[PDB]
């Protein structure tokens, strides 16, 4: 039941707020700054409007572990909190960093892509308050959404995976790692916890998922930034 | 009160998710197919960004039903369910719906026209927790905002109606006619429902309301996507 | 405690919601009817789609408001109310006056500052429900995301302040006036009220948002609309 060591808890969540957080500030910083690794002024001036998801990502996140940290530390259910409703707080943050990966690719379709994960995500949030074995109908439901999402998504990246330069392949490469590899691995963890088989308890669930969130969206950001990065550096800086 | 035959009403739930959701399968993959009849490579490529929303509002309303057969085969209240707040479904839907609308026509004003929707909706969300008396006072403030905003959407549809060809005009009278002649059928079943004179049951009003958004979702949406198609093949595939 | 005397203050919500409401209508009116003070037909023909936020702030908070007199006047408590979560009416009203300024003034970062509004009113709503001495972590949260807003909003404000005609700026001083004069004098009266210091009782605290919310969303927003009358008048009816 909910006897997690919510200190302990609290203390994770104040950490990954901080660096969550904090690298989404980072990113902010490095936006209005230049355009690649030289200090090139942007063509618009301040920045591309699409170029803030990965910073708006973290820093929404960030905000959010905030709550979380507040939750746990106030001693366990609280009237906000985003600890009762798993889940929840990733229907706020999978679309900004969907909208990174789409923009930063031109992605077409980018409208279809966003509505599958957020109802990808409602259906684990309403899959996780279920206490009937019809958990898993929304469960079904949500991989219906996800599995034509992740396999339709990933054929356009390996479509304009050749475009770029090797030098920002390997970049894209580790991007595509993580929101390839660890995407799929949320539903996964759904089935081996509490409320699937039984293998992971609450505590160890809320820890595993404070580890996937920071290389979710803090190395990710950063991997999308730094691939940004070298994608103007390369394109709109001196050339091709 | 809560006595609706559930199986009933689960089994009518299964059949409109599979038949919406269905539709909008359907629709999402004659998107990705061709311009028109003929299979004419889109000019973006893979699909123009509008052509969506008909899909779109088939699968999260398939989408939706699914969550609300569930929640039928449950027993009855259930923590996350789509029955305890009536028309909550439809504040994710509509909209969708409308912008099939508003893009597919060009109509001007398309952020108007969607608040005052969303807003309309809310108001019968409103209206229908609130068990005092001022349950129409929800009501009339979402008339106020609905019946200004169907006149005047009419209003811009009567003006583009006339440049289509007769062959397109055909396609769009039926559409007007489930948009402009269904859409204004839910506030009058509301007056008529078990809150208002008193007329139609619980069970029956669920019944109702699931053929509605058959018209509304997969007829409507299948009528816009063969008024489409057959607005492409005469506008962009030979000419004019 | 609740011992408001909700006669007195569904009274006030009635004339927030005419008085608020009533000026979002006339700001419609005004936008189907020219350019700027002379009756010239616009550039589009309807108009522009960024010009309706002045009148859709209004029009959502008298619809709100008008929710509020409801609640009021039914005798406290209601099922669907919007005084029971505070700053939670502002979630839905707030970017829509931020981005009369943004899209008024072409300021750029239209994407991040939306955010950090939206963000800043939900530590806020999150904050007020807090029973325990974390209701000022959500707080402090929240004043993290609003100073850094409100001082780069208020930068790039400056930087477009100059470029206008003196009679546009003469318009431009009173709409800063109220955006940064009367925005953060809402977290100062959240430390002075009930919650923090205890100087302000929540009846009290309700009739000073009254007065407020005419001020941030009536009279800026006929503001904006005159700004934007004087600007088209000058910009685009005659040349420069
Ligand atoms: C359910 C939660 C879902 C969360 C998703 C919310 C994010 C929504 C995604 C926004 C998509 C916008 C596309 C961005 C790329 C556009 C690039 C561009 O040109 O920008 C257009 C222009 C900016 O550039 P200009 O100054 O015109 O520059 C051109 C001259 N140099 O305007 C824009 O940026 C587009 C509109 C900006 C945002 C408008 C508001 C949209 C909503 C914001 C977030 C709120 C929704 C999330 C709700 C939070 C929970 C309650
Ligand atoms: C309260 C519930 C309300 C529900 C309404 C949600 C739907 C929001 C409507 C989105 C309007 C977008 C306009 C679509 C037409 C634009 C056509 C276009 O050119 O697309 C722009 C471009 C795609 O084309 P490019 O690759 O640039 O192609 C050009 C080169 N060939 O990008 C777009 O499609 C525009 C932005 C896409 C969506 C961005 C995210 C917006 C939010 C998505 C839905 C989430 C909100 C609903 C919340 C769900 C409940 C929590
Ligand atoms: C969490 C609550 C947050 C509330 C914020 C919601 C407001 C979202 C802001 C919308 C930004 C849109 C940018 C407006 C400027 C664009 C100007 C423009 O050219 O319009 C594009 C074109 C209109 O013009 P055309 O007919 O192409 O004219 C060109 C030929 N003369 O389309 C548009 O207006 C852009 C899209 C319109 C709105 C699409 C739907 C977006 C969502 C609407 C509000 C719903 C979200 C709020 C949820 C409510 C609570 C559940
Ligand atoms: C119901 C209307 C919903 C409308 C939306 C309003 C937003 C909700 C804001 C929080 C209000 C919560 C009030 C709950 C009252 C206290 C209940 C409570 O104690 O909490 C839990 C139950 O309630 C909750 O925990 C509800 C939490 C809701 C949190 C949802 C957060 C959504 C915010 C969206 C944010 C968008 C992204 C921006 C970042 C924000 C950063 C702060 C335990 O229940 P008890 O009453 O003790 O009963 C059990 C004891 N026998
Ligand atoms: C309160 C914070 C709200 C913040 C938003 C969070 C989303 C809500 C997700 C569901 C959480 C529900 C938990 C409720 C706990 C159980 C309560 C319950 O049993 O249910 C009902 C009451 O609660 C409900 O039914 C609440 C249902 C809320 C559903 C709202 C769905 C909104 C989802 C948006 C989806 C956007 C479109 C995408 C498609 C999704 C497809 C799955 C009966 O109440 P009891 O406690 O038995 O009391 C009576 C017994 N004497
Ligand atoms: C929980 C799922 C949330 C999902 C979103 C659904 C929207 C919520 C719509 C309102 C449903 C409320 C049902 C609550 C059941 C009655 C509870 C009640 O009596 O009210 C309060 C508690 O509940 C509330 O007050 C919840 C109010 C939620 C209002 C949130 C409004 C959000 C609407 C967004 C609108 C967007 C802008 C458009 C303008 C709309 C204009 C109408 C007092 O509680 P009692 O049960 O008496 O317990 C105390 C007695 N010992
Ligand atoms: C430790 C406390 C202050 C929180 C710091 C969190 C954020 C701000 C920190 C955590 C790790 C940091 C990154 C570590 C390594 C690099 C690589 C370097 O070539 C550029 C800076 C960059 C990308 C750093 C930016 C700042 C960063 C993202
Ligand atoms: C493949 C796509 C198109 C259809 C997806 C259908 C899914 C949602 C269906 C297939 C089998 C179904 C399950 C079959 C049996 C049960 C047992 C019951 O006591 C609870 C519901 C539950 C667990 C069902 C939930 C819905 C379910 C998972
Ligand atoms: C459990 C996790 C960490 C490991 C799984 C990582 C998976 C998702 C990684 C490992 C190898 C990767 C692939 C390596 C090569 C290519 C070819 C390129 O043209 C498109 C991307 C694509 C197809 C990658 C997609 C992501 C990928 C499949
Ligand atoms: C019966 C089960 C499989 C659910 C099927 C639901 C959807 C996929 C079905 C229901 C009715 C079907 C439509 C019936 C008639 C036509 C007209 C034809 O000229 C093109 C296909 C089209 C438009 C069909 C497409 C598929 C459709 C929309
Ligand atoms: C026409 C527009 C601009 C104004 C709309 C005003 C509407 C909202 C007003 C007009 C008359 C009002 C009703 C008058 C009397 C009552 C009886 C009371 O016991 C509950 C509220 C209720 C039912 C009111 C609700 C609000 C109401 C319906
Ligand atoms: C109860 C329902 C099914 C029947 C009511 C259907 C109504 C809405 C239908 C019947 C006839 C239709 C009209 C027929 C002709 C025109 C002229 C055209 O230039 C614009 C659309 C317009 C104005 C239609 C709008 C929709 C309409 C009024
Ligand atoms: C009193 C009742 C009817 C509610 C009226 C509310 C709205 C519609 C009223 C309140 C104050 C009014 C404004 C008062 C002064 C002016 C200045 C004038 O040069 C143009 C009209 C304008 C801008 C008015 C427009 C209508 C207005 C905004
Ligand atoms: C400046 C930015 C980057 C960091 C902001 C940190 C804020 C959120 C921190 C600084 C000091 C903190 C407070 C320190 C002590 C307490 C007492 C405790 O019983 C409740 C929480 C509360 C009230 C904390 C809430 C969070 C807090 C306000
Ligand atoms: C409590 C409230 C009502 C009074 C405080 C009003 C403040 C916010 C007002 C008073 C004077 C105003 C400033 C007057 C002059 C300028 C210079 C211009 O180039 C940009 C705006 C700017 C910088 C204004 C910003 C808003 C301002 C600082
Ligand atoms: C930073 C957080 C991220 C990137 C979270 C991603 C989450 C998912 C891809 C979740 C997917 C799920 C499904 C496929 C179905 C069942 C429920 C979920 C929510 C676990
Ligand atoms: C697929 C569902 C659709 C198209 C639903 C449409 C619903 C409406 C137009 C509802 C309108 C209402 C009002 C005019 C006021 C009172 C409340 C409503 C919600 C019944
Ligand atoms: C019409 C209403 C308007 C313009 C409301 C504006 C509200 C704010 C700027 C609120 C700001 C807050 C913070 C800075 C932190 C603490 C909580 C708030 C919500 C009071
Ligand atoms: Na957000
Ligand atoms: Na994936
Ligand atoms: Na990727
Ligand atoms: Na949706
Ligand atoms: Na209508
Ligand atoms: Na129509
Ligand atoms: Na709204
Ligand atoms: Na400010
Ligand atoms: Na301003």
């Amino acid at each position: 039941i909910h006897d997690m060591d919510y200190p302990l808890l609290g203390a994770m969540a104040a950490i990954c707020s901080v660096f969550i957080g904090g690298s989404g500030a980072w990113m902010l910083y490095r936006l209005d700054l230049g355009l690649g690794y030289s200090c090139k002024p942007h063509h618009s001036g301040y920045a591309p409007e699409a170029n803030s998801f990965s910073a708006l990502s973290c820093l929404v996140s960030g905000t959010i572990y905030a709550a979380k940290t507040f939750d746990f530390f106030d001693g366990g259910g609280t009237p906000f909190s985003f600890n009762w409703y798993w889940y929840l707080d990733y229907v706020f943050t999978c679309p900004l960093i969907l909208l990174d990966v789409l923009y930063t690719l031109e992605i077409p379709h980018k409208l279809r892509f966003v509505f599958a994960v957020i109802i990808t995500l409602w259906c684990g949030v309403a899959a996780f308050v279920t206490p009937s074995a019809f958990r898993f109908g929304y469960y079904a439901v949500g991989c219906v959404w996800f599995v034509p999402f992740s396999f339709s998504l990933l054929r356009h990246v390996k479509q304009r995976y050749q475009v770029y330069p090797p030098k920002c392949q390997k970049l894209l490469f580790w991007a595509c790692t993580i929101f390839f590899g660890f995407w799929p691995l949320f539903p996964i963890l759904f089935l081996f916890s509490w409320l699937g088989t039984g293998h992971i308890d609450q505590q160890a669930f809320t820890i595993i998922h404070a580890f996937l969130d920071l290389f979710c969206k803090t190395v990710f950001g950063l991997i999308m930034t730094f691939f940004r990065l070298e994608l103007e550096e390369h394109t709109e800086v001196l050339g091709l």
